[PDB]
Parts: structure tokens; C-alpha cells; sequence
């Protein structure tokens, strides 16, 4: 119907008894009375500051908002004490309300240490409020102990926003709250932490993944648990596990390349909490998140219409600062979203209609073709609408000097639909990947894909790592075929974790798979670091793979976070080498993220 989005302040820093306000919770009671919560932080850090955890409530669906209360009193005078980072969870069967979040003394996250006795100082404690009168009062506890059933997990935390209650399946009425933890090996995990009491004792499930860190957790319309968790090893992206348990255990931890992140938290929810099982509307899901590689801005909606494995619809609803943010599905059918704008807390409120889009994802495969050529590609749109669309476009975003052209069949409920594109690309385009936007419009919404146009490049899916002098497995993923999957998130690094690791010279050399007329390098440096930046290098060819032509180029590259080119007269090979020489700054190690070859494929 008519769009709705519309935004209000509940705290702004400086104002109403602290400097700075973060770490937004937000939930709406059996009642219908809204309750968003949030740290007072008297000194402006996470812990081991001395924090208040805070609550406002607003009794008429979000419009107007009562006066800002205490649910745990921090202590600013030794000995400290600080709570912190709210999650609310709802038990709506019983009633009772949860508030979960950090109880710290001497230490934060980075510092607890092993050990559970609620009284330690250098312990970071969960702890747990209750409130078995809607919010108004609150019972307060230490978890530590019930929830850390192996002595090396050093440290945890509540992930904070919200948790699920369990409406399907064997394990219907499990409270479900996500938490973080620090192993013996010091990676991050990620766990569910449950309850199948109603609240009374809780547990911690298996722990799951690397490089985890804050980690949401929502019901399927099959009753699977879906993880969706901030990568702490810094790739750009969200990653995503799953659970048939009941959040007891998960499967493996993917990087999802649909969901752009810069390390920082998120929330994703059911759409249609009160939907049947298997039903379609139980099948969507909202997601919220700063939808930036780089900086915590452009704050975005998603849906998806499938249980998370396509995300066809997005909305940006903060083009400027945007950190932390929390939705949770409002009575009247409207969503609430609770998020850091850069001066406190806002609270904002929209519906599906300002949204604005369709359930009807598509796919456009990834093309290959030569400068001067004409492709033509298939489309293929997903309808999962219900309703019949008569007059669908497609709009094309790609270079200004490219001809791109697409069309779509009428979309019939339950039915795919076919398309298609047609790209021309100049004689003289520049070889490289080209990422190519796609719109469906429809009078019923819109829905957006990308698909790569590459141009003048070899096949990386042909190659494999001939030879690397030095690569580091142990302590990180720096596997010299990282730069030839096709990914600038997943990288080589040379050995760091012996001392006695080689230093420059670095050198990886790839097999093409066959011989091919080859006349260019495209290299991408690592993007979450830069101190094992490429500086001066040679490139060596070679049609046996033990007698090599060269250097067929050198130079320096630059510092650039794009594809570099190091351009050589054409030539056929086998193998290519890439003798990094230096680093930028006279550092140790090399990382490269992709190396791309120039030729006839
Ligand atoms: C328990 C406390 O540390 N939580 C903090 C959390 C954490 O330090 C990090 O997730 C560890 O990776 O980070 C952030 C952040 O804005 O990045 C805010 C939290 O209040
Ligand atoms: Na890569």
C-alpha cells in the first residue's frame, strides 16, 4: 500500500545523564508495549566501562516514548562495575522478559579470563535479567557457570539486539539467545546459549566457526535455525551457518558474498513470525546492516523470500553513519528498527510497502567475451510473488560506453520466467571483470541481481598453483590458490607463524591449464591489510613449466585497492610467474588477493 518510513531520536549523547549512548535492544511484549534498551556509558567505551544497561518503553506501538529507566546499574566508583550490550528475548508463551548482557569488573571482552565464579573480577560474566511483569522490574543473575561447559572458553558475550523463541518442531518454547566466546586457541566462537524452561536454567549449545564474532540466530519455515554472524577476521561479508537441532549445533561456516558487511553487527528476523510452517510467508526474512565493504554507513533493509538463500529486495534507510541496528515485527504489521546513528539511539518505523519490492529473484550467469564482441545471455527470474506480473523491464547498469540491453516474459505466479541480455563491448575496452547491475521493474515492485561481464581474461577455474615459495596454512587460510579463486575477499599470504619464514623474494607461478596467447597480469593486493603490499616485481612465462622467458615485465605497483595491470607483448604459454621483489614499506611478507591473466581463453 502507502509507503511508510519515519525516524525519532531516544538518546542523544550528552543528553539525559550520560556522553555517549550505544548498543541498541529492541523487543515488543505480549502487551504490545515496545521496550528498546541500550548502554549509558559514562566514560564512552564498551567494557570493562563502568555501564548502565537502559530501557525506554513506548505504549502506543512506537509513536511516543516514556522516560529513560535503569535495568543495571553500573558503578563508576572502585570497586567497577559495568553491564552492558543488551540482547532482549521474550518467552511468549510464559510472558517473561530476558534482558542479557555483559557484567564486567577489571576486564572486557579481549582480557576475561579463564573461570566462572560469579564474583571474579577479571572474569567478563554473562549475566541476565528477568522481568516477569512486562518490563517494569527486573530480577538480575550470573550465567557464566551454567554456560561454560568448557574451562578454555576464557570469554563471552551476549550478541546484542534480540532472541527467538522456537515455534516449530521438536524443540518449540526453546529460548534461543546467540553469544560469542574466546577458545584456549584465542579464535572466536560463535554458540547458542537456550533455555527449555521457560528461563530457569540455560546451557550452551556446540560452538561453531572461526573468526565469528556477534552472531544472530532465526527460525526457518522448516523449523532449521539459521546463523548470521559479523566475520571478526575482517572479509567484507556476513557469514552464515545453520542448525537442524534446534541451535544445539551447526553445520559449517560459509563467507556470504550476498551481504557485504565491515565488521559490525546486524539483525535478521522473520517477517511473518505468526506463520504456519512451510507456509510462503514463513519463508521471508528482513535483514538490517551497514551495507558497506569499508565504513559503517549505508544502513540497509534486505528481504528474502526463500529463507535466506536469495536476498532479491533492499532499501537503504541511512546513507550516512549507520552502525549497529536491530528490527523486530510491530502488532500492526510494521517493523521497528532500533540503530546507531552517529549521536545515540534512533528509532525508526516503516512497512513492506516502503520497501519496495518484488519476490522475484533472478540470475544472469557470468559471461566471458572480447573486446569488439556481441553476447547474448540467458535471464532467468524466479517468481515467488504469487501474483501475475504483465509488463516486467529489466534496466542494466553497466559502463558508460557499453551497449546494454535486456528484456522479460510476463511473470505467472508459481513459474519462471526466461529473459535476456545482450551486451555489446567496445574494441578497445581495457581487459578486466565488469560488474553489471540488473532491475526487474514491475508495477509491483522491483528486484535487482549482478552478474560479471569478463573481457580479455583467461578462465582462473582452468588454472592451479604450479609452484609458491612460501605459504601460511596454520594460524590463517593464506593458500596460494586463493589468488585464483576468483575472490579479492580470500588471499595468499606467505608464512608468518615460524620465525623463520623466508623473506623477499616471494614468488607464485600458476598453470593455465593449456597454452593460450597471453599478454597481461592483473594483480589485486590483500584488502584488509597493508603491510604485505607488493611493491617491485617481475613477470616470468614458460611453455614447459622448467624453462622460463623473462622478466616479459616489471615495475612497481602501486598501493591501489584495484586490479593492477602489468601489460606485456602477446605470447604463448603454459605457466606464468609473478617474483614479487619488495614490499611496500620493506615488510616481511606478500599477500595477494586475486591475480587475473590477460589472453585468448
Ligand atoms: C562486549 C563488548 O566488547 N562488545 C562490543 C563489541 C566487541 O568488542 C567486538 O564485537 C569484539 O569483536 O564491539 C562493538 C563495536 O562497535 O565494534 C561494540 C560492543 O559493545
Ligand atoms: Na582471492
Amino acid at each position: 500500500g502507502e509507503p511508510l518510513y519515519t525516524e525519532q531520536d531516544l538518546a542523544v549523547n550528552g543528553r539525559e545523564g550520560f556522553p555517549n549512548y550505544r548498543i541498541p535492544a529492541l523487543t515488543v511484549t505480549p502487551d504490545g508495549d515496545l521496550l528498546a534498551s541500550y548502554d549509558g556509558r559514562p566514560t564512552g567505551i564498551d567494557a570493562p566501562g563502568p555501564n548502565s544497561i537502559l530501557q525506554r518503553r513506548s505504549t502506543d506501538g512506537g509513536r511516543t516514548w516514556g522516560e529513560q529507566q535503569v535495568v543495571s546499574a553500573g558503578q563508576t566508583t572502585a570497586p567497577i562495575k559495568g553491564f552492558s550490550d543488551p540482547s532482549y528475548l521474550v518467552d511468549r508463551e510464559t510472558g517473561t522478559i530476558f534482558n542479557f548482557h555483559v557484567y564486567s569488573q577489571r576486564q572486557g571482552f579481549a582480557g576475561s579470563r579463564p573461570g566462572t565464579d560469579p564474583a571474579d573480577p577479571n572474569v567478563l560474566h554473562a549475566n541476565v535479567a528477568t522481568s516477569t511483569d512486562g518490563g517494569l522490574t527486573w530480577s538480575h543473575r550470573t550465567i557464566t557457570a551454567d554456560i561454560t561447559p568448557d574451562p578454555g572458553w576464557r570469554s563471552r558475550f551476549a550478541a546484542s539486539g534480540e532472541g527467538i523463541q522456537l515455534r516449530y518442531g521438536p524443540h518449540a518454547g526453546r529460548l534461543i539467545q546467540q553469544y560469542t566466546i574466546i577458545n584456549a586457541a584465542g579464535a572466536f566462537q560463535a554458540v547458542s546459549v537456550y533455555s527449555d524452561d521457560h528461563g530457569r536454567t540455560w546451557r550452551a549449545g556446540e560452538a561453531v566457526g572461526v573468526g565469528m564474532d556477534e552472531n544472530k540466530t532465526v527460525e526457518l519455515s522448516d523449523g532449521r535455525v539459521l546463523l548470521n554472524s559479523r566475520d571478526s577476521a575482517r572479509s567484507g561479508y556476513r557469514k552464515v551457518a545453520v542448525s537442524t537441532d534446534g541451535g544445539h549445533s551447526y553445520g559449517p561456516v560459509t563467507i556470504d558474498r550476498d551481504l557485504p558487511d565491515p565488521t559490525n553487527n546486524a539483525s535478521i528476523i522473520r517477517a511473518f513470525p505468526d506463520a504456519p510452517a512451510g507456509s510462503a510467508r514463513a519463508k521471508v526474512l528482513l535483514f538490517s546492516n551497514a551495507a558497506s565493504q569499508t565504513s559503517r554507513s549505508q544502513g540497509t533493509i534486505r528481504m528474502s523470500c526463500d529463507d535466506g538463500q536469495t536476498w532479491p529486495v533492499s532499501k537503504v534507510f541511512q546513507p550516512g553513519s549507520m552502525s549497529f541496528s536491530t528490527l523486530t515485527a510491530l502488532p500492526d504489521g510494521t517493523y521497528g528498527l532500533l540503530y546507531e546513528p552517529g549521536t545515540g539511539i534512533r528509532y525508526a518505523n516503516f512497512n513492506l510497502a516502503w520497501l519496495g519490492g518484488i519476490c522475484a529473484p533472478f540470475t544472469i550467469p557470468d559471461v566471458a567475451l572480447e573486446p569488439g564482441q556481441q553476447v547474448t545471455v540467458p535471464v532467468a527470474v524466479t517468481n515467488q510473488s504469487g501474483i501475475a506480473v504483465p509488463k516486467p523491464s529489466l534496466q542494466l547498469d553497466a559502463s558508460p560506453d557499453w551497449q546494454v540491453q535486456g528484456s522479460v516474459e510476463p511473470l505467472m505466479p508459481g513459474r519462471q520466467a526466461k529473459g535476456q541480455v545482450t551486451i555489446t563491448v567496445p574494441a578497445g575496452t581495457t581487459p578486466g571483470r565488469y560488474r553489471v547491475g540488473a532491475t526487474l521493474r514491475t508495477s509491483a515492485g522491483n528486484a535487482s541481481t549482478t552478474f560479471t561481464v569478463t573481457v580479455g581474461l583467461l578462465d582462473q577455474a582452468r588454472m592451479s598453483i604450479a609452484d609458491v615459495d612460501s605459504e601460511e596454512t596454520a594460524r590463517e587460510d593464506g593458500r596460494a590458490s586463493n589468488v585464483i579463486d576468483g575472490n579479492p575477499s580470500t588471499f595468499w599470504h606467505t608464512e608468518w607463524s615460524r620465525a623463520d619464514a623466508p623473506g623477499y623474494p616471494h614468488r607464485i607461478s600458476l598453470d593455465l591449464g593449456g597454452t593460450h596467447t597471453i599478454s597481461g597480469l592483473q594483480y589485486t593486493r590483500r584488502q584488509n591489510s597493508a603491510n604485505e603490499q607488493v611493491a617491485d616485481y617481475e613477470i616470468y612465462t614458460s611453455l614447459n613449466g622448467t624453462t622460463w622467458d623473462g622478466p616479459v615485465a616489471s615495475g612497481r605497483f602501486t598501493t591501489s585497492l584495484a586490479p593492477q595491470r602489468a601489460v606485456f607483448p602477446a605470447r604463448d604459454a603454459r605457466y606464468i610467474r609473478l617474483v614479487a621483489l619488495s614490499e611496500q614499506t620493506g615488510h616481511k611478507y606478500a599477500a595477494v588477493a586475486e591475480l587475473e591473466v590477460e589472453g585468448q581463453r
